[PDB]
């Protein structure tokens, strides 16, 4: 077996999304997500120019060998642009071995480990009583498990956001107070602090939260030295996620060895495709540690597809976010996994059950959108 | 898909292997090795009597629901016997998934990463001159790595030894030193100390065999308490490899993670698996350590295929131990891998390639054998 | 002296025990339990076709070296089957040992420290008020201590139930609130968390059970990483127990030393015996850690005799499990030692003086019963 | 002061090179390299789609807050393709600071620590009498400290090279024995070990090459997991060096504040700019650690002006590497640095003294040549 070609397509159904295909001379073709929101094009290029012309000629089958090619061969390791580019092939690859097999792909990972695959939705207001009706909302929208963000008081190119921690710190938990009083303690609440704090800042933040029993607080403190985390855990049983913008392993092996953190939330299309999230999955497994893949509009169907399979599979499954596509994004890429009542299920289609459609996607072409960045209200540039 | 038979068949071709087969209601069966060496009639009952009336109807499909299942369902968790037996489950329903799949086993599992896997052999003597001599057979019969254990001057039911400890250490690296004259730097020369030292015995014996250049030194310290290999490690640079006696990664997690050792030498026969070999080789990747599969005559030719699929997959590969099958015993399995020249294959058949032939199986009852035990010359019961 | 003969009795009055009875040519014979639930029968033959052949024409005063050549020889080491093997044999060879003495079996390890010991008893009910019910029964029938169960709003093959973690965190302090309110601060209460939690959900529930001092709250999370421990113990005052699935020091050494427990529940029956278990109490008694025997129906009356005589000799004995035995369960096992008050005796009688009732025993055929299976909401299978 | 354009130049002179040119509403500009050796295309990408058109308006004079901006700002932070577009900017906005202040670069730094900068060069060869050769060739060139690497006996797209570890380890240690037996004691010699060992073959190497005193050993073993160095520092006093492949100080603060490493190689284009490799070498200096920057020909001349000019100022400087760029290479990037037997001074004009010509750059269009990857003799891929 020989990869025949392999493409990348750009297409901009709402927002951008990269997808990279592979082809076999028996004409089998797997798909496999390649958007880094904010940066697409950097990753279309480390394709394109540099992997793309490598996998040429090279037998599909073998993907720990063609990970292990791109990911040392590379010799400056890990990143994000090529750890995404990398995610993009071996989801591709792992789509066409389970088309040669005729089976859904989770069935290839160990097969089905659950029914039914938990999500969570958001609920974002500007004030306290929109907060309060975007959760009356979501749960009528079937959800059992509810991100709340509200606005503080007093609070083509990247937008600029203003800041005050004290301000967020002072009111965030009357927020949480509110939520428990109308809708009660069953309902599991997720709360993303979005890197703003400093580890004792998040300590005090998760001591005050305890009262409302968040499924986790996440994102807490930037999280490039671990070691943060651990002076968190020693002052909270609030739970605790991080990983949503990790690329490797080794942004987490001392989170998770240390038991630092509950949920790990690192994602299949950031880092390195289905091969090392089996590796991070399983790593979290000794150490008590869940799986809560980050769900963002900016991982394309492609990715929740790929996501879904490995979710049902995984036996440390934790959560999986889910912020819903656009009907125009989800024409462009048809799929296999659904939901209900808050729950997803893959899909028994062979491979990851989702697909391109080419002539759709070129319908709508790539139009710039940068992340913002957040300033303190004296100007510092800060962590948004 | 449903499981609508399991059954332990149990012969003695020269030795005794038991071997599970699980058949599925559209024909297709998979075969696991379950040979417990010295123990076997009570993995035969761990099976029959517990964990096969609850396979049948199951959802073959489902290995990761099934390993969990038995895993944590036995209430009392790991050991030899629960850990051979959910092993042989395992085994035979990879076995299936292939099958199904129609894929030799390592295609599974993520491809082949190698064209041939290294193999070790024996090479035994009464004393140094014959401990050459056997060194020399098994150089001529094409192995580039040997195992090299020879006698030292002055040392049904379990035969009894005697062992000096002293008389040993002042020996063995003569032996070494001989080895080396003889057949110079380039053959890879191991040895097994076989559990017979403390840890400060085991930093001595390391650093008089330094000058050898061994890849590696086996088992030199009982191995309950893992805190034992940190000070071998802090006193040689000789390689260290441990593990055949081992059933879970909670035998070696802190083994591992502290980098004390440098190869894993845990088997899929005797710790659940290829769903457990795959997490303990992953965590093994992380700290610089290879796989070193123990290989004696008392894993059957269906934990070879299996390990040999496994070897031509696993990234962090370092040897395969090869104590070779007689031909009575290889006649019982017929199999796909084959030996050349000091490697192996594990072969192209669908499955691990290895069957069982029942008829001839049914040629040769169970006898009982017993491993020695050990004692010290006052004695004293020690390690074998 | 010499074995002359040693067997295996296995009688089901209610539900299935296993004893190892060893006979001398002086014609004393010593009882050991040989229990061990749900899968009985792998222990069967691990003593009849390994062990029994091999201790026949030993002599049985050599605890220590018979000990050593089993737990050493076997090569496998460790494990619930072989463990429970091997306390068989070391608690008749107790049995014996005493009987030649001419002494209760207490004497022996070192004579009476107690003069009554303290054990709890079960109260369980499907809801509140059933359980304050059985908290008043438990009380009527004179225990000083009760472990405390209560279904949760909401919430021959193994049965398979589900199972809430947040629902269950969110009621269970409830519970014991209402325990205090009713029956006042003297009365001891128990609680078994029974694997369901992780670290930093049992450092919450610990938390949340405070305010009700309660004795201990019993194996909260999965230990075979025993640093799970170490997460719930910066957290939480309330004291803590683990054990009762343990077969070796090996399992404990670390929460034992660094001080991460307060009761080791480990048992005679499943842990090698009196000669391991007077090693696991010493080591923990230098750590502050106290004896908490488990003590379930599941552990016949030769182990509730054994455990009783250790009780009533350990310096750091804190209490003993007592889930009675019933009626036609007590008439196959007759003993010496009673029960007052909530308190134990161990009796007079030489050895541990427990006997068997052979020609009784053998009116009760062996009949399978499977511990249960727990599944998430999901269908994850999870710990019971 | 505002940025009016920006923009990349790519140029093939023998072999790729990529410079960001940012300009001024003064018409000052400054120049920076963002060469990524075999990924090229892929920074120009980042840089001309992403951040290129938010510097167009920007004070040129706020290089911290454009640092924090794209690097926060990126939201998927650290690595080689975001920071090597980050170290193009900020070096290019360090050379017109410098430029308004009408200093060379180093006096901006804090001027001056030293009259001259050691550096070394390379001596290869296909055997060891070539490679006494390339010893005595580079010595007559001037340098004062030379790199030793020999081939082993027996030893557009990425070339495929084969490697044996054993062979190497055997042979290494003989070819530095022959250049201390011809050259002396008194010429630094340094060895790239190109990542090839695991920490106890690396310990095994240090150890062997210490009677030969090398300035470094480099590159020993892959360093994603840092821990990976604590073993090696445990057994060997031969000075360790690594970090060309790093480009963050999150890659190396724990190999720098434990004390594992005698000198940090990551450099100034592939780690963010003279913004973080100010932080790095301050960072260093605490633990005694010294710069011993990469300088192969793959960092173009406008980073080795840069590197000088650092290397002039900073306290804790160790070596500079320099692997000499042709003449067609220097003609593209006229510079003020010098060299003079074995040492460079970095030049006095304003800025780093570089500078591109512009028209002679478009002369030799990009092409792509990508760097090796490595297979051990089995076929695995492994580290090059
Ligand atoms: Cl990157
Ligand atoms: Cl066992
Ligand atoms: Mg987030
Ligand atoms: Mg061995
Ligand atoms: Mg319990
Ligand atoms: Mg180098």
């Amino acid at each position: 077996m020989k990869i025949v070609d392999a493409k990348v397509i750009v297409t901009c159904p709402g927002r951008n999304f990269v997808t990279l295909k592979i082809v076999t001379d028996q004409g089998i073709y797997g798909i496999g997500d390649a958007t880094l929101n904010g940066r697409e094009k950097s990753v279309v290029s480390y394709l394109e120019d540099y992997l793309i012309p490598v996998l040429i000629g090279r037998d599909p089958q073998q993907i720990e060998d063609i990970w292990q090619f791109f990911y040392r061969g590379a010799y400056w390791r890990r990143g994000p642009v090529g750890m995404t580019a990398l995610a993009a092939i071996d989801v591709a690859l792992w789509d066409i071995k389970a088309k040669l097999a005729n089976m859904p792909l989770y069935q290839l990972l160990g097969g089905k480990s659950r029914e039914r695959i938990l999500s969570y939705t958001h609920a974002n207001g500007k004030d306290l009583d929109s907060t309060l009706e975007a959760v009356r909302k979501a749960k009528d929208k079937g959800y059992k498990a509810i991100r709340v963000q509200c606005g503080i008081p007093g609070i083509d190119l990247p937008s600029v956001e203003v800041w005050s921690t004290e301000k967020y710190l002072n009111y965030i938990p009357d927020v949480f107070a509110a939520v428990r009083k109308e809708f009660g303690p069953d309902i599991h609440l997720l709360h993303d602090v979005h890197h703003r704090l400093t580890p004792i800042e998040a300590a005090r933040l998760g001591k005050a939260l305890e009262p409302y029993h968040l499924f986790w607080m996440e994102d807490a403190v930037p999280a490039e030295n671990q070691e943060s985390f651990k002076l968190i855990r020693q002052h909270t049983t609030t739970p605790l996620a991080v990983g949503e913008v990790f690329n490797s392993i080794h942004d987490c092996r001392e989170l998770i060895q240390n038991q630092w953190i509950d949920y790990i939330r690192t994602t299949i299309v950031h880092a390195g495709g289905i091969s090392q999230m089996r590796r991070i999955a399983d790593f979290a497994s000794l150490f008590h540690v869940r799986t809560g893949f980050h769900g963002a509009t900016d991982l394309s169907p492609v990715c929740m597809g790929a996501a879904l399979h490995f979710d049902y599979w995984v036996p440390n499954f934790g959560i999986q976010e889910h912020m819903a596509h656009s009907e125009q994004m989800n024409a462009v890429f048809p799929h296999a996994y659904t939901f209900n009542d808050g729950y997803f299920t893959p899909g028994e289609k062979p491979g990851h059950g989702v697909d391109i459609d080419e002539k759709l996607a070129a319908q709508y072409p790539y139009k710039r959108a940068c992340l913002p960045v957040n300033r303190l209200e004296d100007g510092t540039l800060w962590h948004w």
